[PDB]
Formats: structure tokens, sequence, C-alpha cells
């Protein structure tokens, strides 16, 4: 078909926009808030999906940050690796290969973001990558 | 169509289950043994596909671990990055971004797992990621 | 449908071959110059897409290497992580998880390759991964 619009919404009401295509057993979904642009002929600007502490569940264990979501779609996605910047409370930051999924618990979608140990508590995780999940249904 | 079930089997007879969708030139395949769950409202549990030494070919060169497989499907997949835990024989372990493919040699499928140098011989590689390959046929 | 052939071409006229499948809103595209082979029953050979300095725009900022392309297709792809080897001018080299995209500026396709800091100027980036992008159109 053609690409349908949609979004999820976080605890703090941040809106995660996306375009999808549901085919037979197949759901493909791209998050569209941070598509990066060449601003001019020589510079590439990454954009971020900024997720703060208050969008994650507490406690956090095993550098696993869970983002309970609302609305949107209910998928058990594969895992995709992405570019993360992780901001510590002291404003230190660390660029990492993070690993994201969509999963469902109690019929609610959640984003699973896993990354590496950091020397502090995290203030914010920025996702600098354009994310697309190809999911299988049923 | 709807998602068909399938599996590969290793030298040591470990069974690698998967769901797929074959469309025209297109084969999409997700491994389903290690789909991770929120066990309760706050904890996310990763599962592993555990591959021991005896599932790989010898000799091993360039931190490339080849897993000759049986049955299943014959695809030259793209490369997907995943979360690996690599267990050394002294039970030390290292978390890495590993890179997997499906390829075919002498009409047999093989899994290609590449990762980083470690200070020892490897006892086991665990794949903590949900793997899905989108492959092109012909 | 069945997988169509195609290519892009760089500033220095290097040819980037690929196979694709355009469905309704969906373009899937695999680069085919570096599909890796088991050369014999025990050895896996990676191949590279070798990109030299003269294929990138200048100046380079934020370890972001832009490869302006010609012909081929015009897609705003998601970001895919890949295996990079980065060769310095002193022939030192660094293996990295790099992150690639296809994007369009002034109606021209460009490849966006991002990677980590290195202690020197880069002579060449080799992409050791088989790249496939699943893109959404419109
Ligand atoms: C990945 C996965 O299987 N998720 C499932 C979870 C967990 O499996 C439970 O913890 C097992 O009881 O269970 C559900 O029934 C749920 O609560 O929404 C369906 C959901 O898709
Ligand atoms: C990635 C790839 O091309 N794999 C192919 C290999 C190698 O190319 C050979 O080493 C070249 O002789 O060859 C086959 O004929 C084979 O033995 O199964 C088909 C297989 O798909
Ligand atoms: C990712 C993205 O949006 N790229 C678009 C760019 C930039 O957005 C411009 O810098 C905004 O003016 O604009 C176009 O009009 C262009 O020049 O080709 C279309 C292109 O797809």
């Amino acid at each position: 078909g053609r690409a349908t619009n949609g979004q999820f919404v976080t605890k703090t009401a941040k809106v995660l926009r996306y375009k999808f295509v549901r085919w037979d057993a197949l759901l493909i979904i791209q998050f569209i808030d941070n598509i990066g642009v060449m601003e001019n002929p020589t510079f590439y600007r990454n954009k971020s999906i900024e997720l703060r502490s208050a969008d994650f569940l507490s406690p956090m264990l095993n550098n696993t940050y869970i983002v309970p979501l609302n609305g949107g779609v209910r998928v058990e996605s594969p895992t995709i690796p992405v570019q993360l910047e992780v901001i510590l409370e002291n404003n230190s930051s660390f660029i990492q290969v993070g690993f994201v999924r969509l999963t469902v618990k109690n019929g609610n979608p959640h984003m699973i973001i896993q990354c590496n140990p950091v020397p502090g508590n995290i203030k914010m995780i920025k996702i600098k990558s354009v994310m697309l999940f190809t999911c299988l249904i049923g």
C-alpha cells in the first residue's frame, strides 16, 4: 500500500511520529522525527529523538532503559542497532552503539533501549539514527 | 502471505527456530528462539541463542566463526549487527557488536559470525539480539 | 517483482552496483559489489567497498563522510550500521561500527557514512558488510 502516518506517546507526552506499511504478515515501521538533512551542499545534520529520564521506568537494570508507550502499534520487533548519545547528569556525554526493540507487555507497546555502562546516572538518551523496523506478525 | 515456521540445525544438533515470509524476490526471516520479554512491568529479560565451540568450524581465522547448518533455507543474506556475549574458556566474557550473515557453500547454509579480538579462546557465543534478515533472491 | 539491477557512480567514477525491488511505497536495495564468500569449506572472505578521500566532499566535519553519487535511485533511507575499516594516510587502520544512509540533496543521491574519531586524516574507508536498505517512499 502507501505509507500511513502514526505516532506513539511517552509518559511525559512527547510524541514519537512514524510512517508504516502493514502488508500480509509484515509490518514495516519507520520513525520520522529525526530524518537527517544535508542543510547545504557540504554539511550533514543529524537530528535526535531526545528521551529524558522521566520517559523511562524505574528502577533501571543492566543498562536497559524501558520507554512505556501509548497508542501507535503493538509489535514484537526485531532488535535494531542505532547511534546513541547518552547525556549524564553532570552533562558529560557518550556516543554508543545502542540496541532498540519494540515489545508488548500487558497489551502496551514499550521501547527497549540497551546500551553500554556509563560512569553516572543518565539524564537523556538521544537517538541520532533513522530507525526502521521490519516486523513479522503472527 | 502468513509467517511460515522453519528451523536450521547445527553440527551438535542444536535447533535454530525461525518464522519467514517468502514473497516474489524477497525472503524475510526472523529467528524466534530468543525473543525477549518483559517478565513483569519493570524488568526486560534478554534471551540468548547459545552457540558453543563445537558448532563452529576449525580452524577459526580473523575472529570469524562459521556455523555450518542443515535444512532451513538457502540465502545469501545481508549482514546484520547484533549483541554478542562471548564467553572465554576461563569464563571471562565480553559484550560486543557482532556481525551475522547467512551464506551458502557447496549448497549448504552457514551462519557467519564476526566479532572483535578477545584475550583467549572462545567457549561460547551468545546472541542476545532478535535477528531478522531481509534477503533478495535472484 | 524480481530483483532489478542498477548502480550509482562516485566523483572518481567508481561504480557502486546494486539489486533492488520497488513495491508500492517500499524500496529495498542491496549493494552487491562485496558479497562475501566461503572460498573453500573453512575460510570466509569479506570483500570491501573501497571508498577513497576523493569520493568524499570537503571539508569533513564530525567524522561524517559524504559521498555524492550519480544515477541510481533517490531515497531517504534509514540508517544502517556496518563494518568499516578506516585506513589512515600513514597506513594505520581502524575497524569500526560505521553508520550509513542514503539521502538526497538538490535532487542528488548521497551516501552518508559516519564513524568514530581517528588519530589522523583518512585515506580510505572500506565497507566490509553486505548492505541492504529497506526504504519507505512517500
Ligand atoms: C515477547 C512476548 O512474548 N511478550 C508477551 C508477554 C510476555 O510473554 C509475558 O510475560 C508472558 O506471560 O505476554 C503477553 O501475554 C502480554 O503480557 O502482553 C503478550 C506479549 O506479547
Ligand atoms: C556468496 C557466494 O557467491 N556463494 C556461492 C559459492 C562461492 O561463490 C564459490 O566459492 C565460488 O566458486 O559458490 C556456490 O557455487 C556454492 O559453492 O554453493 C554458490 C554459492 O552461493
Ligand atoms: C532529508 C530531506 O528532507 N532532504 C530534502 C532536502 C533538505 O530537506 C533541504 O535542506 C531543506 O530545504 O530538500 C530537498 O528539497 C532537496 O534539496 O533535495 C528534498 C530532500 O529530500
